[PDB]
This record gives C-alpha cells, structure tokens and sequence, in this order.
C-alpha cells in the first residue's frame, strides 16, 4: 500500500524465449505463485525485434501476447509494468535487423529510428491501456548500456542528444492510469562523460529509477557481508534523488538482486532482509522490485553463471529461502509509515546543469561513496545533496538539513567494475 | 521432369516476418498460386534467431512451423527446399543474440557455435525428412557474405577453416530422400582471397549452387538490354561447374531475378525469357528458381527499392507479366532434352588445389568474363575449363573439347560492383 513490493518476471519455462513459444498455462502458474507470495506488481519484458522486426512494420500478434501476459497478471491481482526496448537482458542484446550490420544505425540520434520507437511506444501504450492492470511503461531495460563504452557496438550520443531522445519518447508513453519511465544501469552515476546523466534520471519520466547490483565492486571491495554492502541500495536511492529539482520525487528500486558471484548462497536471505530494511529508510522510496521471480533454466547457456540462480523460485518452481524472506518483507513493510527525515547530508559538487563534476568519485570505493558509507555505518543516516542546494540557505531550510559533509579530497572509485562478468 | 522450375517463396502477407505469426490460409493460397503457375518446387527461408534464440535452446514451435509450410507445399504438389541459417535476406542480417555484441562470435570457427549449428541442422533435417515434399536442405542463404570484407561485422575465416566448416555441417544435412547443399553470393568466383572458393562450391554438397544477379556490374557495364547481360546466368553456370572434378555434377540456378534498379520495368519479361533460354544451354543445369514469388509488402521499409518488385506476383497477389513468362518457360522446357555438349573452351589458370589464380579476372568486365562473352556473342557456344584439364589430352578428349582459348592478357573486373 504505502510501499510497493514486486518482482521482475522471468518466465519459468522459456525465460524471455517464452515469447516465441509461450506456455500460457505455465505463465499463469508463474504469476499466480508470484501473487500468492504477497507481491503487488510485476515488471514484464517483451523483445523489441519480435515486436518491430522492420522499422515500419509492427508484429500485432507480439503486441497481443504482451497484452495477454498483462491480463494474466491482473487476473491474479498484480499490477503490471512493461518495458519496451529490449534491447538488453542479462548480457544479451536483442536488436532489430534494421539497426545492425548493413543497416547499422543509432537508436538514439537517427530520426527514422526515433520515429519508429515512438510509433512502437504509442502502439504499446494504446493497446496495454485497455487492461486495468497496466500501470506503467518503462522505455526499456538499462537503455543507456548501448550508448557508451564498454559496449562493443556502441551508439554514441551526447547528453543533449539523450535529453532530446527522452523528450521525444516519454510523452508518447504518457496516459491516464499509468506511469511513464525509463531505466539505466549505474554507469549513469558512476562513469564520467556518460551521456545518460543523474539530472535526467531525477527529472525525466515520472519517478527516479535505479537498479542496485552489488557485483559492481560493492561486495568485492567492502565485503559481501559488510554493513556497507547491505546499505548500497539505500546509498543508490539517496544518491539518485539528490540530483532532482523536486526533493519529493519518488525513487523506484526497480531491480535489486542477490548475486551469487559475490554473495554466499546461504547468505542471500539475510542480504535480502538487510538490503530492503535499509532501502526503506529512504523516504522517497516508492517500491522494491526484486530481480527476479524465477531461476533461468539451466539448459540455456552463455549466461554469466550466477544469473541462473537469481530467482525467488527455483527451476522446479519451488519457493526458495530468499523468496520466503521477500514475501515476509512485503507483509511487514507494505503498510509502514515513511522513514524519518535526515538532517545530515553529504554534498556533491555539480556543474551549472546540476550533474556531478566528478562522477568517478560516486562509485564503489570512490571518495563520495566512502564518505557516505562512513557516516551511514556510524549511524548518522546521511542524505545527499548537490552543491547548488548547499549554497542556498533557503533550499537547506526547505529540506530541514543541519550538518553538511563535503568531499574534501576526492578520488576515483577504487572498486568499481562496469560489467557483470570478468568474461566481458 | 528434366529441368526443374520453381520459385524462392516470399510470403505475400508479412514477407519473412510471417514466421512471427503465420497466416496459414494466406500461405496456403500463395503456394496454391505458385503451383497453378506450373512450378514444381519452392525454396523457403526460416529465420535462425527465431529457431535458435539461445545457443542450447531450439524453438520447437518454430521448427513445427517450417514443417507445416513444407507440408502445405506438398499438398499443392510442390517439392520444398529449406535454407537454415538466415542470416542474410535482402540486405538484412538476422543473427542470434548469442553471436553478437557482448557475445560476438565467429559462426565458422567457434567450436561451440559450430556444435549448435550442427544441432540445429540435425533437428531440422530429422523433422523435415518426415515430409515427402522435403527434397533438400541448404545450409543457409549466401552464408559467405558474413566471412569477409565488406561485411561490417565480418566473421573472418581462412579457406581451410571454411573447408572444415562445410565438412562439419553438410553431413548433418544429409540423408536419404533429400539433397544437402549450401549457397553463396558471387564473391566466391569474383573476389581474390575470399575464403569461400569455386572448388568448394563445385565439390561440397550435392550440386553446384549459384545465384545470378546482374546488378553486380553485368547490366551496368555491358548494358541492361545487351546480349551479354542476358547471357550472364549461362556464364555463371559454365563458370561455376568448371572447377569441379566431376564434369557431370549438376548446377542449380537457385536464384535469378530481374532487378529493376538496372533493368527497366517493361523489359523484365524479355530479360526473363532470354536469360532462362540461355541458361538452359548449359547441359549440367538441373533447375531454375526465380527470385521471387511475391513482391515485398510496400509498407516495409529500408529495403533497396527494387526488392519490392522482384515478385512474379504483385502486391495484391495477382500474376505479373514476368510471372506469366516464367510459367510459359516452365511449360515449354520442363521436359526438354539436355543441351548439346560444347567443343570450344575458355581456360582459367588454377593453383594446385584447382582454384583460380586470379578470381578478379572472372567478374563482370574482367578479362575471362569478356573473353567468354565475346565467344558467346559470336556464336561459338564456349564452355569453361581449368588449366589442369587443359594440360591433359585425355581429359580434353573425354570432354569432346577441340579448341582452347586462354586469357592472354588478364585484367581485373572493370564493372564488378564489389
């Protein structure tokens, strides 16, 4: 109610290859057991080249199948959030043939590609809005990952071109009864020069969307069981909301998982409990969506190995100890009062547009992450503001902030790694 | 009968995007119209990333849909030839995600990819061999186009690695009741150092497979309406079979189309008639498969414009003049006797393995192409042999060859558009 709990839905039979040969009875079983765990929403992932296999030709059956999965979620009392441009899923890119090889193009800056993306967003929104359970459209999953290094076939863009891309697409996703959003990996906050920016994340679309993954150096550098690692989803929420103009703008922890390349298997339920409990201490947090509902079938290869076991349900569809934990967290917290305000803040220097001067210091083991972590471990409950708020006595009073901590001696993120596997 | 006539089947509703939601009554009607034109076979094109979207996960529904299209072809008295690795179709590449970007791999030299490819070909051949209409498996359409420049994400390979790839895959395509083949674009004969070679094409799989496209410089250089241009399918058939050890090995003209970027629209029926009549003067020719059955829907963009009108049937499914011409040709020639042998030969110098020393000279406006064209225009009905045959009096006597023409002053292909 006050806090949303849900899952990123990975079809148990077929994964996202289910869209080619869906087992609708198994999809209904998946969604029923998600609902029985006490989840109130799912996030769903169609595949872009199946929806739009030619720039000007949309596969109506593929759109209808997304609508059916939304409908099935709503039969079991789940709200459904739908991402469009996949695009990127668990190390794989699914790109339309009209954007690759002989047709290599830039999905962010080519006018024809942006027009086609807008047509697909409009088509999806118009059809999915016929289901009361459809509650939001996310332009796509971690859409920034194609825009910069280390992507091997990047579609480069400036941050002004990404402003224009977001502004070209998000209005088409709007409509009565649902949200419009996009999502990014954490290079948005941690990579200097990256064209998806913290100011965009905290101003474009309806909520500030983050995906929290401690295999990015948090677990390795601070220690898997450390308080810092447990507090990282909170850190990312506090960090991402700091760059918005609206101090009350909600934050959606749209992915958080327990990756067993850096966590012990028997620790993932405790990791889940501590991570969610700390994330809830961010008063702007709107919801927590765990990655993911169901394990990735073992017979499917070339995933980074730990991805297979990120489910709350195992491959036999049996609820795992972490799933039991996450259901209990939802029962305990879905109606809780919001967190108390925070009078202690870490200050991040920003440029005129509001973006950090030094993003490299925000990542795992960077000076700003270390400073925030130090205060958080010391029980000081720090929030985060920019230098533009710190310089303005009225902005500080509006926020009830009393004590500021600046980064006196900045340094780059000593632990950060931008990929999910040493493979990459 | 003696000469097969068929079409490369492009679904009228949806093109190859039809596989995402097949309109089976539409596909049935398409194949009925093709059969009623007098065609005896179709070549059909599934999409690899729909069949095999993960390296170790095959989409059984997609496999079933290919079997059903074959079955419907058989219901209309059509034999069916299936290509697997598309891969490449009309300027687009459809590649599985587990071979691109973060997973970028080499489909010819990566052992895990080759194992997955073999598994897919075996799955498909096992299931399609249940259908009496299934008569051949082609590894994929123009699979060489990914192996070399100018492909913008090439999977490079040596000719020995391509030998190994063909030898790894073709046995899994083979089995009683159907042919095992592969197909290539014409860089095989016309590009030096290209790792798909003339010797492979005329020795691996069951027939020498060629695709004849005069937008490659033939029409531009010799002239759209020229006798050279309408003799090019014949040139490519004589050329490709020259590199085989078996002089009787069949040639399949598995594509030939009338492209309106280099031909004027009203000429395409005459181009079709003359090109087919001349190709039939190659006695090894087993069949002619026109590209393509149905126009590409006008709503679908980013095709080179002329791709839309390559059909024998138009956008409303109505037979076009060129379709009438090709039906008439099938009725006239499907039972004709094979062409007479040839006694005049152009000689191409080859290396020890039997591949041309100078492939550049074989393409449009090269010295070998020009020499064969001049003799053909002059009425001399030239065939083509290698220097290895030309050096062997007994081999010439066995072939009936009485007169040789060597390339005395070679030069590269002036017109070739690659």
């Amino acid at each position: 109610s006050h806090m949303k709990f849900g899952v990123n839905y990975t079809p148990s039979h077929g994964w996202f290859h289910a869209w080619l040969d869906p087992d609708w009875d198994g999809i209904d079983n998946d969604l029923k057991q998600i609902s029985e765990l006490g989840m109130d929403h799912v996030r769903i992932f169609p595949i872009w080249p199946y929806l739009q296999p030619n720039r000007t030709w949309i596969n109506k059956k593929g759109v209808a199948d997304v609508r059916r999965m939304v409908h099935i979620a709503g039969e079991h009392g789940l709200d459904a959030y739908v991402d469009v441009f996949q695009g990127h899923l668990s190390s794989f890119d699914f790109l339309p043939s009209w954007l690759v090889t002989w047709h290599a193009g830039n999905m962010f800056t080519d006018a024809d590609a942006v027009a086609a993306e807008r047509e697909l967003v409009k088509t999806m929104t118009d059809e999915l809005s016929k289901e009361p359970a459809f509650k939001g459209l996310t332009l796509g999953n971690e859409v920034n990952q194609l825009s910069d290094r280390p992507h091997p076939t990047k579609m480069s863009a400036t941050d002004r071109q990404i402003d224009a891309w977001l502004d070209a697409l998000l209005p088409t996703a709007a409509g009565e009864g649902h949200n419009a959003l996009y999502s990014v990996n954490d290079g948005t906050w941690f990579i200097d020069g990256h064209p998806f920016t913290p100011v965009q994340s905290a101003t474009k679309g309806d909520m500030t969307v983050i995906h929290s993954w401690v295999f990015n150096g948090i677990a390795q550098g601070y220690g898997a069981t450390s308080e810092e690692c447990s507090s990282y989803a909170l850190y990312l929420a506090e960090l991402a909301k700091a760059f918005g103009k609206d101090s009350e703008r909600p934050v959606w922890l749209q992915e958080v998982g327990a990756p067993e390349n850096v966590l012990e298997t028997d620790y993932t339920p405790e990791f889940c409990r501590k991570t969610v409990e700390r994330a809830m201490d961010c008063r702007n947090l709107w919801g927590v969506t765990w990655w993911c509902s169901h394990d990735v079938p073992a017979s499917m290869e070339d995933f980074p190995f730990f991805e297979h076991s990120l489910g709350l349900f195992d491959e036999q569809g049996q609820l795992k100890p972490i799933g039991r934990t996450f259901g209990e967290l939802a029962a305990q917290y879905r109606s809780a009062l919001p967190a108390q305000p925070k009078t202690v803040a870490v200050v991040i220097d920003v440029d005129e547009a509001g973006n950090p001067v030094n993003r490299s210091a925000l990542g795992p083991g960077g000076s700003v992450c270390d400073l925030w972590m130090k205060l958080q471990v010391a029980g000081q409950r720090p929030t985060i503001i920019t230098s533009q708020v710190a310089a303005n006595q009225e902005a500080l009073a509006q926020r009830g902030i009393l004590e500021l901590h600046a980064d006196e001696h900045p340094y780059a993120a000593r632990y950060y790694t931008a990929v999910s596997d040493p493979s990459f």
